[PDB]
Formats: structure tokens, C-alpha cells, sequence
């Protein structure tokens, strides 16, 4: 659970995100290149708010125990770094693009069921992910996906089922629920809206030409956020992906219900995805 700074050997950059970076390191106490590979997150540059938010992320991940959530390994102190298991297949978005001629509808349904099971578990922990997208899902194997990146995650108080953010988000706007776009309201029901966008991503194999951004922009002087909110309020939605099974498209539409209270729960979605055959 405690990793010594001097034994973590830098190998390469895995990613850069919101005020932080994830690096591939080898935890090599023998110094002979035989140690295990780990994914290590740290804050890129100082900030008091970012530091509090980083400690929050570590506290959230440390207490999550699911086959469908990236495993917390430990921390290194200077909390300097968050140590996690390394998944060499990487993000689901790039994985789907490379293996599209190999993965069938059954396989996409299996991934959908696994993400929905991880999300049902997050909900049971009163955790709001706030950044669910195929780029934030990791691939353990050909038949196993895991939710990652809890950098924007929040724990709901026992007496409040949503939360309000002071400043508007910094993520691509095409995954946000209408209530998040209009009032900065986030809940487990806005994670359900984002999951509908994840299902769309899976069934387009994350093809850039019909991505949520390429397609919403194509359907779209007025600000882009306000224009997307206008489209959504009118009842306009992303179209059924090419060759998408009708039942899968119908589920995406339920996730995209205008009112958060009308969206299905992750517990109700789960058996439905499993019935379609995971
Ligand atoms: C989309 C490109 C991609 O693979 N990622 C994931 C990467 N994070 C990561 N990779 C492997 N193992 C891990 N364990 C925890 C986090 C990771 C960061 C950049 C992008 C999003």
C-alpha cells in the first residue's frame, strides 16, 4: 500500500488530463528491470484546490472494490502519487477503433453490461463519476472492461441525491446531461445520461466520423453549449449507429430521457443488457 519514491522508475507518459498526468512506471526495488509495471497519477503543477481534489480522488478509489473498477494499489509520499494497476490494452475508445473488425454485437453488449455493473456499484457507494466516456474506460482483456479516472468523482451526502458545481465543466460538452449543461447539476441520473452516450460510442466502435462531437456539431451567432442545450430541449438526439440492434438504440433513448427522474436506474438497465446477451 506504500510505495517508496526512489523505487518507482519512470518509463513513459500514458496520459495528461485535468491538472494531472498518468505515467507508466516500474516498481523496481531490486533495480534490475524485473519489477512490476504500475500506472501512476500525480498533479502536474501546484494548487491548493487541486491538492484537496487529488486527496479526494485517492480516498474514493481506495474504498472501491469491484472487478469493473480500476484497482487502487497504493500511494507514494513526498500524498504525492496515486499508484494503480497498469492495463496495457489501454482506453476502450482507442481499443474499439483498432479491433472493430474482430468485436461483434455480443462483445459490445458484454462491455455495456460490465460498465453498467460497475456503475450500479458506484451508485451503491453514493459515488457520482461525472466523466463517464469510452476514453475513461480501460480494457483488462478482450472480454473485460473497467471504469477508470475518478478525477471528477464526488460522494453524495446521505440527505442529498445530487450536487451543484460552482464553475461549469471543462470536459467535451457532448456527454453532459441537460440539467448539467443548464444548471451544473450532477447526480447518478446524469451518469445514466452519460452511459447512454457510452452505449452510442460502443455501437459506433468510437468511429471519429460519427462521434458524439462530429455528429452533434453536424446536427447543430449563439454559444455552442446553449445551441446543444437547444437541440436537446427540442427532443433531438444522436441517431442510431450504423447496423445498431433496435433494442440497444431504444435503451440509449431511455438513458437520454429529458427529466433525470424518468431515466432508468443502472439496476434496471443491467438485466436488460444481460437479456440482450452479454
Ligand atoms: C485513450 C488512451 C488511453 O489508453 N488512456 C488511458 C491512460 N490511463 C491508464 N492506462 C493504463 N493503465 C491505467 N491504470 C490507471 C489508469 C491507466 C491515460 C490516458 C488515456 C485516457
Amino acid at each position: 500500500t506504500i510505495f517508496e519514491e526512489r523505487h518507482l522508475k519512470y518509463i513513459s507518459q500514458l496520459g495528461k488530463g485535468n491538472f494531472g498526468s498518468v505515467e507508466l512506471c516500474r516498481y523496481d526495488p531490486l533495480g534490475d528491470n524485473t519489477g512490476a509495471l504500475v500506472a501512476v497519477k500525480q498533479l502536474q503543477h501546484s494548487g491548493p484546490d487541486q491538492q484537496r481534489d487529488f486527496q479526494r480522488e485517492i480516498q474514493i478509489l481506495k474504498a472501491l472494490h469491484s472487478d469493473f473498477i480500476v484497482k487502487y494499489r497504493g500511494v507514494s509520499y513526498g500524498s504525492l502519487r496515486l499508484v494503480m494497476e497498469y492495463l496495457p490494452s489501454g482506453c476502450l475508445r482507442d481499443f474499439l477503433q483498432r479491433h472493430r473488425a474482430r468485436l461483434d454485437a455480443s462483445r459490445l453488449l458484454l462491455y455495456s453490461s460490465q460498465i453498467c455493473k460497475g456503475m450500479e456499484y458506484l451508485g451503491s457507494r453514493r459515488c457520482v463519476h461525472r466523466d463517464l466516456a469510452a476514453r475513461n474506460i480501460l480494457v483488462e482483456s478482450e472480454a473485460h472492461v473497467k471504469i477508470a479516472d475518478f478525477g471528477l468523482a464526488k460522494l453524495l451526502p446521505l440527505d442529498k441525491d445530487y450536487y451543484v458545481v460552482r464553475e461549469p465543466g471543462q470536459s467535451p460538452i457532448f456527454w453532459y446531461a441537460p440539467e448539467s449543461l443548464s444548471d451544473n447539476i450532477f447526480s447518478r441520473q446524469s451518469d445514466v445520461w452519460s452511459f447512454g452516450v457510452v452505449l452510442y460510442e460502443l455501437f459506433t466502435y468510437c468511429d471519429k466520423s460519427c462521434s458524439p462531437s462530429a455528429e452533434f456539431l453536424r446536427m447543430m451567432d449563439v454559444p455552442a453549449l446553449s445551441r446543444l442545450l437547444e437541440l436537446l430541449e427540442e427532443g433531438q438526439r444522436l441517431p442510431a449507429p450504423p447496423a445498431c440492434p433496435a433494442e440497444v438504440h431504444e435503451l440509449m433513448k431511455l438513458c437520454w430521457a429529458p427529466s433525470p427522474q424518468d431515466r432508468p436506474s443502472f439496476s434496471a438497465l443491467g438485466p436488460q443488457l444481460d437479456m440482450l446477451w452479454s
